[PDB]
């Protein structure tokens, strides 16, 4: 059957979501990722909010993968442009009930101690030792060392629009990022075999992080604001 | 081995292009591939417009195959609402040299007595017998029953911005559709094989139409406009 739901803004106490480490909903309605004190982004933080209920990718009676399409605004803030904003923010799915992994670069979706598959559309901010020139798009596919990225100019503070469809008759997954003060259009796709690499039940969901206490910067933040977001999936199983 | 073009604007006879048919550049700068008669779009039209010189899509030699990105923007005015506008307008990959195919629902790229092989993506206002609901988007591969369908809602005489992607790695082409005065995106991907299709070198451009005579219906008709173009593709060979 189809699933689907839809948030048109968050209320505080969502019941819908589960909110991990410094995730909150903010009292004007927005889903701030990371810690964001008196109106500024604090680094060392992570963050992430997933669905509350688990939705199914593909059955293994029939065989069938589940086709979606998930929508979404955000917004990133950079205050501070030296030396380096850091370092972005992912949309993943991932098994149920998972905990939140390491931060910085990893997003908090990479665990080095346990590691569990994931499938994740990242916004990368900054540039780490196994990335190209940021920010860019990258898709992720049980690392965060990209199948495929693609460069794009980030509307500082501004709104950005971004659709992810996945068909499984193709296995195509593409994504398009626009900005549309900018009017910019940045698009990206690869192959991707859902039932390859994930359970039959998944979550879905945003996870982000600012700069690690590693990199001695604490300049190293931004925001990860998640302004609405609506989800749809069909599985013919 | 890159090549690329943009076009900003259109000038009179501009060396760059080849116009054919009722294609012509307007005084104000934009490319009207179907005719338009004080103002007013006339039915019984088609015309297309290619790039000059022929693109190398792909190498024999090597067997590598190249991978291309185009930007455009167009503009569909449809002032007769009733019985039904047509045709539409297409992006379109031929070997060189080709002439004008038959009008109407063929967008003057499908030529039955000797047809020629072709890749295009095709923006369908007028529902043929072939066709799902209109207008949709459509992936076209040597025939216009496209392999692939979206629907969409057309900004009647606003601007359409458009990037269509070609990854030769994965074989993947995915097409981006958004207005900016309604903030919508459509998305459509396919899988597509240039080097089993399409000769070497090929010739890129736009082709279109309105009501084929055969209809007897004179409002079967609009605009069809091109208002810029950029187009780039690496060939690794
Ligand atoms: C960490 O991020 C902060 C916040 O942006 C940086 O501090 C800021 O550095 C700017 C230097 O580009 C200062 O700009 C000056 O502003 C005044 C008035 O606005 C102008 O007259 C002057 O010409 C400059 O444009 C800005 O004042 C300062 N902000 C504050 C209140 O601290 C910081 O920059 C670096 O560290 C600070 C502590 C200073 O030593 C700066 O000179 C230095 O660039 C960022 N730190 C890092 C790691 O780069
Ligand atoms: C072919 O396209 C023309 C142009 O739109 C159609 O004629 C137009 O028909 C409209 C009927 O839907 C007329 O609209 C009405 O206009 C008056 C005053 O302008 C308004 O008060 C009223 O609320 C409607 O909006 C429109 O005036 C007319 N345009 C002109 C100047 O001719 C045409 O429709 C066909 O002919 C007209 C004259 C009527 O007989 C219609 O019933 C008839 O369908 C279109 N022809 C086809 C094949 O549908
Ligand atoms: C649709 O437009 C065509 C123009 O490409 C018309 O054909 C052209 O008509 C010219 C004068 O009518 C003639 O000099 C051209 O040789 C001819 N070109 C072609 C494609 O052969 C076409 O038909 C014309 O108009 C209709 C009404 C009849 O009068 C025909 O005898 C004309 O050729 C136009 N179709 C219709 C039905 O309007
Ligand atoms: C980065 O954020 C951490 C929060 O997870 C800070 O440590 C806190 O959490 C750890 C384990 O989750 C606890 O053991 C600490 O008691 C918590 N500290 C606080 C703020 O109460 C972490 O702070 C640093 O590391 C901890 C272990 C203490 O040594 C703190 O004094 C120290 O600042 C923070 N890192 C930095 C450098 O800001
Ligand atoms: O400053 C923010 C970043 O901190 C870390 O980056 C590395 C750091 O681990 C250390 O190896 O030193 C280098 C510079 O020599 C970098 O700062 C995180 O790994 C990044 O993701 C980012 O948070
Ligand atoms: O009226 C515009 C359309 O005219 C033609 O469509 C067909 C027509 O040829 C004839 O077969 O009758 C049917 C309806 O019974 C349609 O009108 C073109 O083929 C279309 O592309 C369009 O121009
Ligand atoms: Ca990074
Ligand atoms: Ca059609
Ligand atoms: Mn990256
Ligand atoms: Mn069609």
């Amino acid at each position: 059957k189809t699933i689907s739901f839809n948030f048109n803004q968050f209320h505080q106490n969502e019941e819908q979501l589960k909110l991990q480490r410094d995730a909150r909903i903010s009292s004007n309605s927005v889903l701030e990722l990371t810690k964001v004190v008196n109106g500024v982004p604090t680094w060392n933080s992570t963050g992430r909010a997933l669905y509350a209920k688990p939705v199914q990718v593909w059955d293994s009676t029939t065989g069938n993968v589940a086709s979606f399409e998930t929508r979404f605004s955000f917004s990133i803030r950079q205050p501070f442009p030296r030396p380096h904003p850091a370092d972005g923010l992912v949309f993943f799915i991932a098994p149920p009930n998972t905990q939140t992994g390491e931060g910085g670069g990893y997003f908090g979706i990479y665990n080095p101690l346990s590691p569990y598959p994931f499938v994740a559309v990242e916004f990368d901010t900054f540039r780490n030792t196994w990335d190209p020139q940021i920010p860019h798009i990258g898709i992720d596919v049980n690392s965060v060392i990209s199948t495929k990225t693609v460069p794009f100019t980030l509307d500082n503070g501004g709104i950005a629009n971004v659709v992810i469809k996945y068909d499984a008759s193709t296995k195509i997954l593409h994504v398009v990022l626009v900005f549309p003060s900018l009017g910019t259009i940045y698009t990206i796709a690869d192959i991707v075999d859902l039932k390859q690499v994930l359970p039959e039940s998944v979550n879905v969901g945003f996870s982000a992080a600012t700069g690690d206490p590693s990199g001695k910067q604490r300049n190293a933040t931004e925001t990860h604001d998640i302004l609405s977001w609506s989800f749809s999936a069909s599985l013919p199983g």
